[PDB]
C-alpha cells in the first residue's frame, strides 16, 4: 500500500508565451542584456516558478544519501462577509415572523347635527401585515484521518496546525456562502421588481454622466429624508420616512475608483459632491442594469436560528467527521424604502480628452497635442482637429501639431471631434483646449 | 493602453490599478488573481507595486 | 512690447524685470548696467522699481 | 526641444530632469551617465543643477 508517481515533467500544465532562456542566450543589446552575466540563470529559470510534484534527489557528494525537506509552512487565511453588519438578532427555535404596520387615516368635516346619530359608527384602523418564513437549512461536512495523516508530518506543532486549518476552512466556506446568500437577496428583489426604479446614464461612460448620477443620488436621499414622509419609495405604498444615518448605498469598486479619480480629486469641497449615505463596496451585482442600490438598514430581515457544530468518530476506519449545521431565515421588509438606480444602453463613444486644457505658446512656437477617446468597443475611431479662434497663418495638422501665425493677439480654441453617427445624421463629441499667445 | 502616451491613458491606468487593488483587498476573497485558483485574500498593507 | 496691451505682454514684462533684477544682484558683478562701464554690484534690498 | 518655446515644452523639460535625477539616484547603480563606463551611484543631496 504505497502511491508512487513516475516520469513527471516539471512543466506540467504551463504554457509559455516565449522561452526566457532562449531569449537570454540569443540576445544582442536588447532588454535581456542584464541577465547575461548571471551564471546559474538556467536553474533559476526552470525552478523559480515552483514545482507541483516532489521527487527524491540524491546529493552530489555521496550518491547513496537522499536530500531532505528543510522547511514546511502551513498557509492560513481568514474570510468574512462585509454584509454581516446587516444581520438582525437571533431567534432560538421560532419561525413564521409576523410584521405588522398601521397606516394613517382620513380627516373628517366637523358636524353636530349628524354627531348625535353617528356616535357609534366604526372606522377600521387600516392595518396591514406580512410574513417571513425560514428558508435556509444546510450543513458542512469534513473528515479527518489523523492516524493515517501522522506519517506525513514530523512535528506535532505542524500536525496540529494542519488539523486546525480544516476547521478554519469550514468556517471560511460558511462565511462565503452567507455572503453569497445575502447578495442574492437583492438580485431576487430586483427580479421580482419591487424596487423603486430611477433611470440614469452609465456612470462609467463619461464625467457628465457620473456627476448627473451623483446629483440624482443626493436628491433621492434628500427627498427620502423628509419628516412628512411619502409613499413613492417602498413596495406596498405606505406613508413612512427614513433617517440619513440609516441610508446605505451599495456600489462597485470600479465606480468608487472612477469617482475618486474624476470628481473628488478635482473637486474643492468634497462634501458638496460626495455620496451622502453610508457607502458599501461589493464585487458588483448580477442584474443586467443595476448600478448602485440605496436602501434602509431595516430593509434586511436576516435572522439565524441554528449554528451548531457536532463531531462523530468512526473507530473501524479510525477517523473523525465534523458537521457544521446552519439554519437561517433570509428575507426582506417591504415597508422600508429601496431605490435601484438602473441604467440603460451605453453609447459606443462617450467623451474625448486631448491634453492639459490650459496651454501658453509664443508667436513662433509649435505645440503637440495628444488624444484619448473613451470608447466602450475595441474598434478605434479616427479624430479630426480644427481651430476656431485664430487669425490667418496659424493652423493645426492632422497628427496634432499646432503652429501659430506670424502675428496675432487672441485666444486659440483647438477642437478635436469624433464622428460616430450614420449617414446624414452625424453624432459629434467635442473636446476643447485653451491656448494663449505670449508676444 | 499606455502609462505614458497621454494623460487620459495615464489616468485610466491609475483608475484600473486602484480598482484592481480594491477588489484584491476584499473580505470575502476571490479566486481570479492567483495561479492555484484557491479562495485567497490579501491585505492592503501587504501589497507592493 | 507693452505693459498693458495684453496679459501675455504683461507677464512677459514681469519675467523680463525679474530676470534683470536677478542678473543685477550677481555676486561676481558686471559692468553692463552702469554709465561708467565699471564692474560693480548691487543688492536686492537696495534695488528700487 | 526648447525651454522658452512653450509651457508644454517647459513641463516636458521638467519631467525629463526629474526622471534623470531619479535614475541617477537609483540605489543599484548604473554606468549610463559617466564619461568612462563604471557602475556608480550618486546621492540626491549631492546633485547640483
Amino acid at each position: 500500500m504505497r502511491i508512487t508517481f513516475n516520469d513527471v515533467k516539471t512543466s506540467l500544465g504551463i504554457t509559455e508565451s516565449y522561452d526566457i532562456v532562449n531569449a537570454i542566450r540569443n540576445s544582442q543589446g536588447d532588454n535581456f542584456k542584464s541577465y547575461v552575466p548571471l551564471a546559474t540563470a538556467n536553474n533559476v529559470a526552470e525552478v523559480g516558478a515552483g514545482i507541483l510534484i516532489n521527487q527524491t534527489v540524491q546529493n552530489d557528494f555521496i550518491t547513496s544519501l537522499v536530500d531532505r525537506i528543510g522547511l514546511v509552512v502551513i498557509r492560513q487565511v481568514s474570510l468574512n462577509n462585509p454584509l454581516k453588519k446587516f444581520k438582525k438578532g437571533q431567534i432560538p427555535l421560532g419561525r413564521t415572523i409576523e410584521e405588522i404596520y398601521t397606516d394613517i387615516t382620513k380627516e373628517k368635516q366637523y358636524d353636530a347635527e349628524e354627531a348625535e346619530q353617528k356616535v357609534f359608527e366604526r372606522e377600521m384602523p387600516n392595518v396591514k401585515t406580512l410574513f417571513h418564513e425560514r428558508n435556509r437549512q444546510g450543513f458542512y461536512h469534513q473528515t479527518i484521518q489523523d492516524d493515517s495523516l501522522k506519517t506525513a508530518f514530523v512535528s506535532w506543532g505542524n500536525f496540529e496546525s494542519f488539523v486546525s486549518s480544516i476547521i478554519n476552512a469550514i468556517y471560511n466556506s460558511a462565511e462565503v456562502d452567507e455572503y453569497e446568500y445575502m447578495k442574492l437577496l437583492v438580485d431576487n428583489y430586483y427580479s421580482k421588481g419591487l424596487f423603486t426604479t430611477v433611470k440614469i446614464d452609465e456612470p462609467t461612460s463619461s464625467t457628465g454622466a457620473l456627476t448627473e448620477f451623483v446629483k440624482k443620488m443626493r436628491a433621492t436621499a434628500r427627498k427620502l429624508t423628509l419628516p412628512q414622509g411619502s409613499r413613492d419609495w417602498n413596495s406596498m405604498a405606505v406613508r413612512t420616512r427614513s433617517y440619513m444615518e440609516d441610508l446605505h448605498l451599495i456600489i462597485d469598486a470600479d465606480l468608487e475608483a472612477e469617482l475618486d479619480v474624476d470628481v473628488l480629486a478635482k473637486a474643492f469641497n468634497m462634501n458638496r459632491t460626495d455620496f451622502l449615505g453610508n457607502v458599501t463596496v461589493i464585487d458588483g451585482f448580477a442584474s443586467t442594469g443595476l448600478e448602485a442600490v440605496l436602501v434602509d438598514k431595516d430593509w434586511f430581515m436576516v435572522y439565524d436560528n441554528l449554528h451548531k457544530m457536532e463531531t462523530v468518530r468512526n473507530p473501524r476506519g479510525l477517523y473523525w467527521n465534523y458537521y457544521y449545521h446552519v439554519w437561517q431565515t433570509l428575507s426582506v421588509s417591504r415597508f422600508a424604502n429601496a431605490v435601484a438606480f438602473v441604467s440603460g444602453d451605453v453609447p459606443a463613444v462617450t467623451q474625448v480628452i486631448v491634453s492639459p486644457n490650459i496651454a501658453a505658446v509664443k508667436q513662433g512656437g509649435q505645440q503637440q497635442f495628444t488624444a484619448y477617446v473613451r470608447a466602450t468597443n475595441a474598434k478605434d475611431h479616427k479624430v479630426v482637429w480644427s481651430v476656431e479662434g485664430g487669425s490667418t497663418g496659424t493652423a493645426i495638422t492632422g497628427d496634432g501639431l499646432l503652429s501659430v501665425s506670424g502675428n496675432e493677439d487672441n485666444q486659440l480654441t483647438v477642437k478635436a471631434t469624433v464622428d460616430i453617427g450614420t449617414e446624414d445624421k452625424p453624432k459629434l463629441v467635442v473636446g476643447e483646449a485653451v491656448v494663449s499667445i505670449r508676444p
